[PDB]
């Protein structure tokens, strides 16, 4: 940076604190990732200076001839990544993507089916302190008791009773591949729209390493942001069929001005994602989580579900007897970086929760592969079954050290 | 740039095409303004690779430290700059501020009271077609139709009959100052709530140049982008008694992930905001919409309201048999960027109107002062005075090129 440093030192001060911070520590945070130079370079554009509300040959003020070229450019290789015959590049996150969904084909009060939250659902999808829970009637289908993979007889009954208007499929805490076939055969037989939230995984569905949700989902919402290592924002892919009213939905429905340096940098990363050293890092990610979830098992730990189909796993801590918020706690001692996690059937609230949820996207982003999975799984096994001994802790401090460089 | 012209030609190029579009233009469209390197530096940072749902000292999420202190930066310079007993900074937009606000106090189906749309209100002030309108009942009050002023009288009336949960004051095309004390009056009368959405004059409000509507209003929405000359986003600032229920509103009520790179570009805008030397330029947005206003009746245009106390002005082009529509069409052709905008008591549709708004604070920011505005105003009445000639518009091209260098 050249104009930060001197315009604002405090700014800076703290935005250095934090890029340091970024490269000392493990990041196992299951929804991070780090962004390239040019994806940031994007976003640090002068595209910050233009309104363009509307779309592209559809403004509602002139002079857009150019950010027309650059969201036209995230909407075709959105289009080319993911197979849509539409994409919305302009919803300004996760939330907003699936606020608009919500908005297109639901009216106040309408039932919607989606993944139980403390099974692996999102915020977005029910929760009573939410828009979604608030503005609509939420019912959720769960995870079996044993295997902790969806019920898919449980989605068909609670579909068949409860006959929502809208089926949710997808998750922020799932760590197996989500059968959006079966998704859609259920709602079918219920007159349902699908609506599939790929946040997650969105990166993978892009390298072909997780089954593409487009083909049967009427909506398929995302971050651009997580495992498709973007910019911080939200994007909507759907059929042609829904293309006007979705569009509408955006804006003028819901937002106002899209960001148009963000949707430069969504261009950038899906132009990033179409290489093959993509498909080759997406890759990297789901071996390093099955490498990671085999070596915490060879440690001694319980996993949900058994392992992991995906970049994510989680770790049920009720045989170390430890909740999540200890082992998050004293993790963060050690300088890695977990989230506490409800695991299914969980006994503990959710802001105690008996989990950790655990990602390979970052570190694989970093270039980390098996044999720091293997070490990582070490460490963790050190730090959580000595929570007692600062001995221990200082270990796992300099082992974390020298796996950062 | 260093690294996107390498990665991805395409996009770069779009870029650059902008950036040069932007120094060569008039940029006359009052939203519009241009920001500081600092403010672009700041949202191209590493920031945006980090979660921090919650808020400072109270995230979801760890290793918020260094977010949680920028976004402490943001607000209480808001505080510091506003007079506001909290602020939230998370808002993606002025959309989604607005929206927040909605969410904190009223119930789906509530009746609320906004400015006619048509007389300078927003499209989040209850449009048919934006979500404020069909999740709530808007009612409007309106300007007089001769002096183009808020009839305060009007506010009473519609407040007194239907009796709205919520009276929302402030405008996207107004050019007179609002009375906050009066709409305070008015809602108090009624027992509603006051909502004041400042986006257009935030900047304006921040260096003591238009009344301030924090001591009278229970919330206070705004864009951090226009007339404050921040980033793209949205902010909210109120009493103390309602923070909670704000920032509940915001997360996890309406958002997910804040951007936190876009808060610290917040932060280096309000930094910015709070020296001498926006005061003054502050100063020259208003008094050089003065002389817009004043050169412009001078060329023989007709002005809604007469003319102007703050940065914007509205051309009601009647006089000359003009449409906004063709006047924003035709000085697109000579490199003078305004919109179409509706004036009070429109014959015309809004997609055709009768009016321009045009404002000074993107001109103003470049370094235009009292001489230029002169020779804008000169060059608008060539032009469309002039519409069918060709020679005409091509001078006109001249002398834009000559103001923009
Ligand atoms: C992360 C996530 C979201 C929310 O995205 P934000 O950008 O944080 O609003 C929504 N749905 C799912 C499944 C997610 O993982
Ligand atoms: C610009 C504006 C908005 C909307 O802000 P976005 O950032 O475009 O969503 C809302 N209210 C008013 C008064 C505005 O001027």
């Amino acid at each position: 940076m050249k104009y930060l440093p001197q315009q604002d030192p405090q700014v800076f001060a703290a935005i250095e604190q934090e890029r340091k911070r970024q490269h000392a520590k493990i990041e196992l945070i299951a929804s991070e990732n780090f962004v390239s130079r040019a994806v940031m370079e994007a976003q640090g554009s002068v595209l910050t200076n233009k309104y363009a509300e509307g779309y592209p040959g559809r403004r509602y003020y002139g002079g857009c001839e150019y950010v027309d070229i650059v969201e036209e450019l995230a909407r075709e290789r959105a289009k080319q990544l993911f197979g849509a015959e539409h994409a919305n590049v302009q919803p300004h996150s996760g939330a907003q993507a699936n606020m608009a969904v919500y908005f297109t084909v639901l009216e106040h009060g309408d039932t919607v089916l989606g993944m139980n939250l403390s099974h692996g659902g999102h915020l977005t999808h029910g929760s009573p302190v939410n828009f979604s829970g608030v503005q609509y009637n939420f019912v959720a289908y769960g995870v079996d008791p044993e295997t902790h993979v969806i019920d898919y007889d449980d989605v068909r009954e609670k579909a068949r009773l409860h006959r929502p208007k809208l089926i949710v499929a997808a998750a922020s805490a799932y760590p197996r591949i989500i059968d959006f076939a079966k998704f859609r055969e259920i709602a079918d037989e219920v007159g349902a729209y699908l609506m599939v939230d790929m946040a997650h995984i969105a990166g993978l569905v892009a390298a072909g390493l997780h089954p593409n949700p487009v083909p049967y989902a009427h909506f398929v919402t995302t971050t651009t942001h997580k495992t498709l290592r973007g910019p911080r924002g939200g994007m909507i892919l759907c059929q042609e069929q829904f293309a006007k009213q979705i569009d509408k939905a955006i804006f003028p429905g819901i937002q106002g001005g899209p960001l148009m340096h963000v949707i430069a940098a969504k261009a950038v990363a899906f132009g990033e994602a179409l290489q093959d050293d993509f498909k080759a890092y997406a890759k990297r990610v789901v071996d390093n989580a099955k490498r990671l979830a085999s070596a915490l098992q060879n440690e001694g730990f319980t996993l949900v579900s058994g392992g992991t189909d995906n970049h994510l796993l989680l770790v049920d801590l009720r045989p170390q007897q430890l909740t999540g918020k200890t082992a998050e706690k004293v993790l963060d001692e050690v300088g890695i970086t977990v989230n506490k996690a409800t695991i299914p059937y969980d006994p503990e609230s959710p802001f105690v929760t008996s989990g950790i949820r655990i990602g390979t996207a970052a570190v694989t982003t970093r270039g980390f592969g098996l044999e720091e999975m293997d070490e990582i799984a070490a460490i963790i096994g050190l730090v959580l079954k000595n929570v007692g001994s600062e001995q221990a802790l200082e270990e796992a401090r300099q082992r974390v050290a020298a796996l950062t460089d």
